[PDB]
């Protein structure tokens, strides 16, 4: 009772919840693609380019666990290098499936198509090998089971990507459906009680002695499932919280102790003081501090600072690996109460819920928008938002609870969010057909990645592409070259780009004033992701957030 | 007197004759693209994405000699990659250039300790690489860059970082030209191989000459013309070095392509006794449509690098050089031959009606009716690229059709540094392009950049509802061989161009109320011609052999 090694995989990614599958076709993952059509669930999304495919596979993992894309040896896997970086640097279980030739007999199949010469046919797998948690090159039938299902568990479980070579010859030879009848083991080896027990001591006595502890809130948090631990330990500790811009939607922000956004040096007077002052600090699921942009300088002025990981726990300059985010912070919730005992809970800041209101021709500030969208927002709703002025401009944007934020901060791909907009449109549809998916990109990242909504339109998905027009690449024109030739670009007819790539049943808008935005946002009709909608935002050429401006003079000469 | 070693960098490039330069704007090339505007007659392009411009520079290179991208640190080098790889495949000085950070400290995008990743992965696919630290050595190492990049005509990085790139040095330097000559041979070594050359000749019955691309890349082009003069041995050109040699040469025989060749053709080459391949980039290699050999063992391959024989690498022997010494001896050496009579493609069309729906056989072989001397012909991987094979070329065309590394979307920016090369040239040189509904929308939005350049390029888009080698070569009907539809017409207005034309052609009568138009003729603006074509339609040859190889049991 027996099924080819292709069939076996895609049985292996539906037992994972992974439905969609990205990428294109090429000379050598034919036969492979052919196996998705014989399992019920399963679907090719047949994207535009490769590098868009690793966008939309980094945007499905965020939602729904992880994910799998598929190219071809050599003009494939390199397309989508780029994405499957930014997939490593913020933590994203991605598994990069790449189609290759034969291993064949002198791998005289394997030679011959490789095309790039230098007669070494491993470099690509090499190459990826630096960007991945592991890899492995199916070479043998019977180890390409436990082979590919321990492929699947690192992608989930270290949530970071995973190169997997299946020579084409391979995926149509057959193993045991038997196989399948026993699940992936996808569970966490518990913690060294040693390690765990000194970790905790090690936070309470620092709790104890703590007169302004905040609590901080990172990608990792989400992403490795830590919400309601979390939750919890503000809870229990009634510590005012915070998030990174990475892991907006960490803490559902309706929460008393929540405080809003740190963003270091662009943070709020009152938030970058709530957050500098603090004499301890509990980092959960931080992905690195100390960074910088050519926008911002993100850091703690205390060393006082407890990171919990995924691998391992951090104490001021101590490491203890193997002391595991989840179940330091559930054997932590037991003790922290008492640790917590003599902590007053100051007040803590929070931004306006609302824009007081104005005439319906008021032009449109960003500074306005950001404000207004936490009006649009409802519960369940994922908000992506490119590397830009939006990706700070959204900083200060009310969230309902149970909201997704897409925000690729750390890695800063532009256009990155066309990609990860149909992912995250794949997954959503996937876990309920009811919840919207919001992108906010602009005029200028669009163009990296614009093909990527003929991919949308294909399959019928329904996100909102709100597009911020002002005339180019205009936060890189807030830091260095104001009015050079390299931060202008083509002015693109955005209304005309779903009706271009074939959209039947869509509406495309323009909104320039205050009353605009207000009519079309509190229409009930629009209010609901019926059919795929863009919306082209018109803003002054030199506008940002507030925040962001506070450094165009005063951190600039 | 000082300059930024920024302008020493495009001050170097100028002098070699680059005037365009590729990539995106980053954190880390901003100071180092100031410089750009300051040294007259460069410009920067404004790719819209990091591999477009790859591809761009790839195209530029291909006709101006050499040419250069500026990406910046991890998310710019990496879009980049893909394409790098293909010049690097398919021998092309494209000098990649990463502005990175400056002798820091935790700005590292990724999130080891290794500031160094990037570097070692675009090491596997460049000539050499260069990570600059140290202002005094800087100016040397830019000079070996540049130099290598031209003289191996592959792809070199060169690491900038942002805190030397505002350092200066003397402007002196640049009074100096760059060493871009080579030096003639050991000569024990050249006459050891024109000998046993001119020797094999003698003994050919049968003998054939290939170009190959490094024929153009390495400036071979007359000297194969002299030694065909002189041997009037059948002359042949494989895909990727199609117009190396002028197809109105009497003893040209048409495209040598492997298992795809036209009978007559494939007849002419596997039946050699020796095969003279001027500029091979690879002997024996496959792909998922065809399969490239010879069958004689006797194959002399000269190299740039070295020359081979049978089994016996000469390096040293640089083809260039080493061809003058042939062409002397070989008049001799080969005069007793008996002219045998080369292979021809139909050079024009049987008249039909206005209305007959257009057919690709039909198209390739009329697209010989539009194209004249200087023109440059480009083929993206699909049924376009082995469609032009059967094309009467022009003297003095030039082709672009990226066969061996074969990578989608190429062309749409190939088709831009082209553009760019052409306008540098001469304004009166046009650029033709034959791409996919398909391949396009890997690559769609480097038009944009077209637009805004004024540039006036022809866009022959292949309409034929998907990808359609592709369903020749397995899964005719399979959801992942269909692609969403495009208003193709639409698609210049909708990235704002303003002088435009865009035209659907379905018949044979409406593809020459349109090339025939005198108007059209000239490269006034930017225009993009739909051919509306049917599903499954192809150039013959390549139907035979995808239902050929699916015959036998053989295999991968
Ligand atoms: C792949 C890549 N290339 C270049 C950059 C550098 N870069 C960062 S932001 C930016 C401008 C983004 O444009 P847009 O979305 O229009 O910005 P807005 O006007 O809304 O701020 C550029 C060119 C990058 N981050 N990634
Ligand atoms: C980057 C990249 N992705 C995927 C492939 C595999 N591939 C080869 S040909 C092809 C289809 C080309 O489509 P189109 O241009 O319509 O071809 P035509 O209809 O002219 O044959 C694909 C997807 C490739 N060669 N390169
Ligand atoms: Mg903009
Ligand atoms: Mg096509």
């Amino acid at each position: 009772s027996e099924i080819t090694l292709g069939r076996y995989l895609f049985e292996r990614l539906k037992q994972v919840e992974v439905q969609t599958i990205f990428g294109l076709p090429g000379d050598f993952n034919l036969s492979l693609l052919d196996n998705i059509y014989e399992v019920p669930g399963m679907r090719w999304a047949g994207n535009a380019n490769e590098l868009n495919a690793a966008y939309a596979a980094d945007g499905y993992a965020r939602l729904k666990g992880m994910s799998c894309i598929i190219t071809t040896f050599g003009v494939g896997e390199l397309s989508a290098l780029n994405g499957i970086a930014g997939s490593y640097a913020e933590h994203v279980g991605v598994l990069h499936v790449v189609g290759v030739p034969s291993v064949s007999s002198q791998a005289k199949q394997l030679l011959l198509h490789h095309t790039l010469g230098n007669g070494d046919f491993t470099v690509f797998h090499r190459m990826s090998s630096n960007i991945s948690e592991t890899t492995a090159m199916i070479t043998d039938i019977n180890t390409a089971p436990a082979e590919i299902d321990r492929c699947i568990r690192t992608t989930y479980v270290s949530q970071r990507p995973v190169y997997l070579g299946l020579p084409a010859n391979l995926v149509d030879l057959t193993v045991p459906a038997s196989l399948l009848d026993t699940p992936i083991d996808l569970s966490l080896k518990p913690n060294d009680p040693e390690a765990e027990e000194e970790v905790i001591e090690n936070v309470l006595q620092l709790i104890k002695e703590a007169k302004n502890p905040v609590i901080l809130a990172d990608a990792c948090c989400s992403r490795h499932d830590a919400k309601a631990e979390t939750k919890k330990l503000i809870d229990l500790t009634q510590f005012p919280a915070f998030v990174t811009p990475m892991g907006k939607g960490s803490i559902d922000e309706k929460h008393p102790r929540f405080g809003g956004v740190y963003v270091g040096t662009l943070s709020s007077p009152a938030v970058k003081e709530a957050v500098e002052s603090a004499d301890l600090v509990l980092s959960v699921g931080a992905l690195l501090s100390d960074f910088n942009t050519g926008s911002f300088s993100y850091s703690y002025k205390t060393k006082n600072i407890v990171e919990f990981h995924s691998d391992y726990t951090k104490i001021r300059s101590a490491t203890f690996p193997g002391v595991q985010m989840k179940f330091a912070l559930q054997k932590l919730l037991t003790k922290v109460a008492d640790a917590a005992k003599g902590y007053k809970p100051v007040p803590v800041p929070s931004e306006p819920e609302h824009n007081e209101a104005v005439a319906d021709s008021t032009p449109l500030k960003q500074e306005w928008v950001w404000t207004q969208v936490g009006e649009f927002l409802r519960e369940g709703d994922v908000v992506i938002t490119e590397t830009g002025t939006s990706a700070f401009g959204i900083n200060q944007t009310h969230f309902p609870n149970n909201t997704y934020g897409i925000s690729q901060v750390l890695w800063g791909s532009i256009g990155f969010t066309t990609g990860a907009t149909l992912g995250a449109a794949f997954a959503a549809e996937e876990i309920d057909p009811k919840k919207r998916v919001i992108l906010f990109i602009g005029d200028g990242s669009l163009q990296l990645t614009v093909q990527e909504i003929s991919t949308m339109i294909r399959w019928g998905l329904k996100p909102y592409l709100f597009v911020l027009n002002n005339d180019g690449y205009t936060i890189e024109r807030l830091i260095h070259g104001e009015t050079a030739q390299y931060n202008c670009i083509q002015n693109w007819q955005h209304l005309e780009l779903l009706p271009t790539f074939g959209a039947k049943d869509y509406e495309a808008v323009r909104v320039s004033t205050t009353g605009e935005w207000n009519k079309l946002t509190t229409d009930e009709k629009f209010q609901d992701n019926t059919r795929i909608r863009l919306i082209e935002v018109m803003l002054p050429t030199m506008d940002a957030p507030s925040n962001l401006v506070k450094q165009a003079q005063l951190t600039a000469a």
